């Protein structure tokens, strides 16, 4: 379980663990290993949050937090309190969607929402994103559901792109087991190589660092 870079063993960064809820790789055991890896390599804190989710709330991410995320976090906490010492447990921050989606963050989401409504090339590219995901599944989805899912990605996009605070604590880097179409998309966005208007408006030359960590 190692990094797939000298600043990492110089422990320059706090590390987030970006959990994909319902993704088969994110067993409790694989989460515990990412948390162990992060505690060893982090500057100080490890931030655990739900990074995506592929009506009790107008915000999809918030609905995921209240319906499933809490019970996920309860299981992670019990596992950690058996696997790690009290002083290591003190370094872990369980960041709900509310701890992340502060004022500044919601302005970034609203910029993306309005771009998704007023720019058809952006809507279409985000929608084509969803279609390739669910082309991999047996289940089928209409165009209205596809357009709904596209909005849901946008809610999580700033957290992948910009360095943000979880309950007062900046984390510059996050770990994820493999490159995805999303992490490739974010990489182009941060460079201004795709939809340059987004970098100009919502990003700021401290880019969120993606660390690929797996067995």
């Amino acid at each position: 379980m190692e990094l797939h870079k000298n600043d990492i063993e110089l422990k320059k960064y706090n590390i987030g663990v970006a959990i994909s809820l319902g993704n088969k790789w994110f067993s409790i055991d694989n989460i515990e290993k990412l948390v162990k890896w992060s505690l060893l390599h982090t500057k100080e804190y490890v931030i655990i949050y739900i990074a995506d989710s592929i009506k009790l709330s107008d915000s999809h991410a918030e609905e995921v937090a209240i319906r499933y995320g809490r019970n996920l976090f309860i299981k992670i906490k019990e596992r950690v309190s058996l696997s790690f010492s009290q002083d290591e447990q003190a370094k872990i921050i369980y960041a709900t969607w509310s701890d992340i989606a502060d004022s500044k963050y919601k302005e970034k989401v609203k910029y993306l929402y309005n771009l998704y409504d007023k720019n058809i090339n952006f809507k279409n590219y985000i929608e084509n994103f969803v279609k390739e995901w669910v082309s991999k599944e047996k289940r089928t989805f209409n165009n209205n559901e596809i357009n709904k899912f596209g909005r849901y990605i946008l809610e999580e996009l700033p957290a992948l792109m910009v360095q943000v605070k979880a309950r007062g604590v900046l984390f510059e880097a996050y770990v994820y087991p493999y490159k995805t179409r999303i992490t490739e998309f974010v990489g182009l966005l941060q460079k201004g190589e795709i939809f340059p208007e987004i970098k100009t408006n919502i990003l700021d030359n401290h880019p969120k660092i993606f660390l690929e960590v797996r067995e």
